[PDB]
C-alpha cells in the first residue's frame, strides 16, 4: 500500500502503513544536511517539520490518519550548500 515518487535528487514518499501510523520518507541520492516537510491533512493548515535522518535517509511519523484522510506533502531538502523545495505530493489513507 505505501507510494513512492522519484527524481533525479530523491526517492520520496510514505511506507510504513499501520493502523495508527504512516512514515513520510525522503532518500536523496546525494547525503542532505537537513531535510524539512511540509504538510497538511485534509486541506487543513500547512505543517512544517525537520525530519529525522537515519542511515542516509529521512522521515517524519505521522499518526492517527483515519481512513479517508488526505495527506499533502512537499519536502524541503539541502544539496551541496543550497535547498530546494519539491511540488506537493498526494497520499489517501
Ligand atoms: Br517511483
Ligand atoms: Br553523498
Ligand atoms: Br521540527
Ligand atoms: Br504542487
Amino acid at each position: 500500500n505505501g507510494d513512492s515518487h522519484t527524481h533525479p535528487d530523491y526517492t520520496a514518499g510514505i511506507r510504513g502503513i499501520t493502523g495508527n501510523e504512516v512514515t513520510i520518507f525522503f532518500a536523496p541520492t546525494t547525503e542532505a544536511r537537513y531535510v524539512d516537510v511540509h504538510l497538511k491533512v485534509n486541506n487543513g493548515q500547512q505543517l512544517n517539520y525537520r525530519m529525522t535522518e537515519r542511515n542516509g535517509e529521512w522521515e517524519r511519523v505521522v499518526e492517527n490518519l483515519s481512513s479517508g484522510d488526505v495527506l499533502e506533502y512537499s519536502f524541503t531538502y539541502e544539496k551541496l550548500g543550497p535547498q530546494y523545495t519539491t511540488e506537493w505530493f498526494t497520499y489517501s489513507r
